[PDB]
């Protein structure tokens, strides 16, 4: 049945609750991004108000075929009605077209749920230092002080300057970049932008990436492989067969690959500074793996709660498990204790 972590009270609202069937009472379903297990269950099918982002949106139309009569987008930064209830929709930080979600109840209680994001000094300046928070609904995702991880400033600097200085050695490497779903564009539009190539990828790619407003789009991406030398690729094809055998395809152009796969957290960051990363390698294939996180760090969930010092936290991540939920519950006492809420 639908958990309490995605109902939102004094409401008919649901959040990222589409798997579960027709939630007895809800009049609105909002969708903070689109990763897969946040829209689980949408459709041509579905016949139920949806109220999410403009770029969500492009993404319901054109790669769920959901019907456009039931796609409310709304604008970021705006004060909006939605069956009587006061919202505002904030920028998260976390894929193209990722909210989070302001609601001002009836009775004068505001409710922040996050969605999927990675905390940023920078939303301490939005909407929401204007009035007080009552409860979070907090993506979790990295609530434990062993998630470190760089800046993604840092990651993109490390990633462009290793791919430009293997291609400037050797003319005839190809560079290959894994994805699974939408975010982490900077990567692979970073270190093309160094190289002077587009992009290539799969029609179903292009697709996808034709949704999300990028500026100059149409310059940096393309379905013509052959005129590209950055591919992008399956995640799951990013190993030494899948990438053997993708060489083979390229009919003897290339003689190396350097492959990128830009992992979450993976406990090589409780040793290893960015400047100390180094590949796997077998023969004249190069695997990288680069932790490009769109999720908040330990230390950047702790500076926003401590900054938005809300009354009540709800954890909407890692909540499957007693000693996850309570090891949580303990950071979010201390944190409460030494910022003095
Ligand atoms: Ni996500």
């Amino acid at each position: 049945t639908c958990p309490f972590y995605k109902k939102i009270p004094g409401t008919g609202f649901t959040v990222d609750a589409f798997q579960y069937g027709v939630v007895e009472g809800c009049t609105a379903y909002f969708l903070t991004h689109f990763h897969s297990d946040h829209y689980a269950g949408l459709s041509k099918h579905f016949t139920f108000p949806v109220y999410c982002s403009e770029i969500t949106g492009n993404l319901l139309k054109n790669k769920l075929h959901v019907q456009e009569q039931y796609i409310h987008p709304l604008p970021l930064d705006t004060e909006c009605i939605v069956n009587g209830v006061k919202v505002v929709l904030l920028d998260a930080n976390h894929c193209p077209g990722a909210v989070m979600i302001l609601f001002y109840l009836p009775n004068g209680t505001v409710i922040l749920h996050t969605g999927d994001f990675r905390a940023d000094p920078s939303m301490e300046r939005s909407l929401l230092a204007d009035q007080k928070v009552h409860m979070l609904y907090l993506d979790t995702t990295y609530c434990s002080p062993e998630y470190t991880f760089p800046s993604q400033q840092e990651v993109i600097r490390f990633a462009i300057n290793t791919a430009f200085e293997a291609v400037t050695l050797n003319p005839h490497a190809l560079v290959v970049c894994g994805t699974y779903s939408i975010g982490k564009e900077k990567v692979f539009l970073a270190i093309a932008d160094v190289l002077g190539s587009k992009v290539g990828m799969s029609q179903e790619k292009y697709k996808t990436l034709q949704c999300l407003n990028i500026p100059e789009i149409n310059s940096l991406i393309t379905t013509d492989m052959c005129s590209s030398l950055v591919h992008l690729l399956p995640m799951m094809q990013i190993n030494f067969k899948g990438l053997q055998s993708h060489l083979k395809k390229c009919g003897g152009k290339y003689n190396q690959i350097l492959a990128f796969r830009p992992t979450g957290w993976t406990h090589s960051n409780k040793f290893t500074r960015i400047a100390d990363v180094i590949p796997q390698t077998k023969g004249n294939i190069s695997i990288y793996g680069i932790p490009y996180s769109e999720h908040s760090s330990y230390l950047e969930m702790k500076r926003f709660v401590q900054w938005l010092k809300p009354q009540k936290i709800i954890p909407t991540v890692n909540v499957g498990t007693w000693k996850s939920r309570s090891t949580m519950e303990k950071y979010f006492r201390e944190w409460k204790l030494e910022a003095g809420y």
